[PDB]
């Protein structure tokens, strides 16, 4: 017999679950953790981005009080109030992620911790040796190095982008991805004079083409500069540890910080995957099979650590699937299919299902329903935005095979298409679905003719 | 032949659907407004009920702001710039409509419209005489008067309640359906002590007890009173030309405004249908059957005025079906099961399908899914509110029959949850379909086990 029926090598989203379900079971369970408990999304991901969106949103309600008859004081934000608050509910959350654990009857751990043998795991804050039956990798990300750009060291990521100094005058992001969206449209929110650049021609190059173009639009409308097809070539400082940032194309780019949010990569260098027999694909992942179950017999892996699909709800669905396969003698392999997704961007990306270039590929003829509009606020407001709703549809089955929305609470729609593209409605079931009047939802269900068609890959209508 | 081949008496949301759509067919169409293009709805209905919501959500938006390092200096609601702000806009949509219909072919006059014969339709305003081969009454009804309570004449109703000249400082409202809570939460929203009175056991009674009890539960908690069980015996001014109210039990209540927002009723007195032969019921509608057939061949009954579901859509949809009906040779039938709806009350309701009693005594067995939570905002603002989320499942199919929701955005939930259940959604197909995180909505997603179940009408303890 082993120290440990199961040992869990980081405590964030899928570990947590993993290690705290086991233990549930009564098996002896430790796990480790080398920063703090939670994992990314509590401590420096979903859950302070989305409380920073929150933040930033407020300066807008403000302006759109006006045109509903407040006259509004003057308001002045307060960055470090942000980050004192921040910081107390993110140890709050903490508090009881390390309470559940103990709850439960898992051992828990402050260190990093590495592979040793084939199920032999080393300590490093106390040096020793463990052995587990199984062991879980739910170890995670990191933001991308970049050290070839020379100056690299002067700039900041997600990690620091929380717990800064001072809101900046300006900034300048790299990237066209969800993570530099968020950001961009949080500082732009507080303020910020906001710059977005980024190496494709289209932001957010993996969304549906109306998603890409309509939240490029508005942020430049709202006054972000992006300038796409670009690069920095390299990062130094004035004399005033401000940031000069050399393009290509767009000249020379001084701003009060440099944010890198190109890509994400996983903690893998000096695992002890080799060492263990564990083997990793090119971008550095751990390559899995449908159990979660490594190269290595006793070893699995969860969550970002895998680079299939990077967001919380996975790793915790392939926690799950992993305990039902491993302890409740229940096989069960987590489901990857038509995951629905949101990017918290002013205004918010919805989107579930596939885009309109991907479904012009996949089929030969498909249906585009699209509504774009002045939101009902935005009447009174006085504010320039627009909601687009779009829908594109197989011909052949009349099934919906996408879902998309830019607009206001776009992310709890795209939650609740989800369930209706996952059980294969048709654009039929949404149109005998009677109408809930007035929302900015009821443009899905009205729709009743096609915008235009796609057929060989042209566009028609 | 006749004058025309449609006239439709009413410029209501039905009304003008009808109208339009006919006139865009080439037919001969005339339609009559008493009042204003655009009905109840969009003059003093939906749309600006649905501004003064916003207008009044704007008060919490500035403490809630504090929470996130923001300081804003105090701030002060014109009730005059709101009403002017309102008119703006329905004045703007006003004359949409009318530039619909005009666009399509029909003609517009602007008077009340009686009938003659079966056939023949008189307009007061020219004292004219008119004859079409089919008839539409879309006339809508209009807020019940109490004539048998002493003192109502000064007393209010949805009329004039947007319009009022000033804000009053305190308002009693007597109802307890969606209007009465809608109205008490926009005075109350912006400063007006609100008091609440219902002669019923518990507002919304038609809602689930959860929707019921949770509602009333926030609305007491922030300061609105509310008394049940409970009736107005008279009204009366005082000196100040304040009113006094006489209750059986809370003694006399005196405030700037006491508004009744219990029923509305149709507008069928004097409108010639006994004439006509045109059936009506002891409630003063006009009875159809399922195509919006009169019991008079060449005329047809739709809208409010029709005893139906007294909503915008319905309007909408029964419109559209008759036009089917009448003129593509195609009949079907509006009458529908399943309309999702939203009370926007705040916090908000969003509902589909059927309550937790009805579910109890309809099924054998069943299974509910009940979440109780603080939103993630209310993490920070210190808020004070519980998002309650609620499934309702047949035990032998699996399928939701209900969902109801209290919370931010229920409404636009409850729309999109429609569309999963006119098309027959099964708990498992919710539980298939991915979280998106972090939202409200995926508390409808991952609650696995049931929360407690209902066996033969009773709960298992
Ligand atoms: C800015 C940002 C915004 C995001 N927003 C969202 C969003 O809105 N929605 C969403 O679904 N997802 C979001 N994500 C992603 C989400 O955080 C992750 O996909 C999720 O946390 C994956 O969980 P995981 O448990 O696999 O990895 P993690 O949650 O990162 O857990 C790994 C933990 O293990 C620790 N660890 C690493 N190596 C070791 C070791 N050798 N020994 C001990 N401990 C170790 C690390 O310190 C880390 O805390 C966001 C991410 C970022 C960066
Ligand atoms: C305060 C309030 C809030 C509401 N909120 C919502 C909501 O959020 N969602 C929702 O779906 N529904 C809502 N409704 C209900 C909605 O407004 C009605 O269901 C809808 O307007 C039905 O329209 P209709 O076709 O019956 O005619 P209406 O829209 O009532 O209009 C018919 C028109 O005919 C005119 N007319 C009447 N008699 C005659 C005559 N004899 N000759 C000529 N013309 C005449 C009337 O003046 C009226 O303009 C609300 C209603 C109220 C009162």
């Amino acid at each position: 017999a082993f120290d440990y029926d199961l040992f869990v090598i980081g405590g964030g989203s899928g570990g947590v679950r993993s290690g705290r379900l086991a233990a549930a079971l009564g098996k002896k369970v430790a796990i480790a953790e080398e920063f703090r408990y939670g994992g990314t999304c509590v401590i420096r991901g979903c859950v302070p981005k989305k409380l920073y969106v929150y933040a930033s949103q407020f300066a807008e309600h403000f302006e759109d009080a006006a045109g509903f008859g407040w006259t509004v004081g003057e308001s002045r934000f307060d960055w470090a109030k942000l980050v004192a608050a921040k910081e107390q509910e993110i140890a709050r959350l903490e508090g009881l992620y390390r309470k559940g654990l103990a709850n439960a009857g898992a051992e828990i751990l402050d260190t990093r911790a590495e592979l040793a043998g084939p199920n032999t795991v080393k300590l490093l804050a106390s040096g020793k040796t463990v052995t587990a039956e199984r062991i879980v990798i739910a170890v995670g990300g990191h933001p991308s190095p970049h050290d070839a750009l020379p100056g690299h060291e002067l700039c900041i990521t997600s990690n620091e982008a929380f717990d800064l100094p001072a809101l900046p005058e300006s900034i300048l992001i790299a990237g066209g991805g969800y993570i530099a969206v968020e950001f961009a449209n949080i500082f732009h929110g507080l303020g910020v004079k906001t710059t977005l650049i980024y190496r494709g021609k289209e932001i957010l190059s993996r969304f549906d083409q109306d998603m890409r173009r309509g939240l490029h639009a508005a942020m430049e409308e709202k006054g972000i500069r992006i300038l796409c097809e670009d690069i920095i070539q390299s990062v130094s400082a004035d004399a005033d540890g401000r940031r000069v940032a050399t393009t290509m194309k767009h000249g020379e780019i001084v701003a009060d910080q440099v944010m890198l949010a190109l890509g994400r990569m996983p903690n893998t260098n000096g695992l002890g995957l080799e060492a263990a027999g564990v083997r990793t694909n090119e971008l550095g992942a751990i390559i899995v099979d449908a159990f979660s179950r490594t190269s290595t017999p006793g070893i699995y892996a969860l969550g970002d650590v895998t680079d299939r699909v990077q967001l919380t709800p996975v790793a915790i669905h392939e926690a799950m699937c992993f305990i039902e396969t491993e302890y409740k003698n229940n096989p069960t392999s987590p489901d990857h299919d038509l995951i629905a997704t949101a990017v918290f961007s002013q205004p918010e990306i919805g989107t579930v299902g596939i885009t309109e270039e991907e479904a012009a590929r996949k089929f030969q003829e498909i249906e585009v329903y699209r509504a774009e509009f002045r939101p009902m606020k935005a009447t009174l407001s006085g504010r320039k935005e627009k909601t687009i709703m779009k829908l594109v549809v197989n011909a052949a089955d009349r099934k919906v095979v996408g879902a998309h929305i830019l607009g206001h609470d776009a992310g709890e729609m795209a939650q609740l298409l989800g369930i209706s593209l996952r059980a294969g409605c048709t654009k039929d079931d949404f149109d005998r679905t009677m109408a809930v009047h007035p929302t900015a939802a009821e443009e899905l269900v009205t729709m009743y003719q096609p915008s235009y068609r796609v057929r060989n890959g042209e566009r028609v209508g």
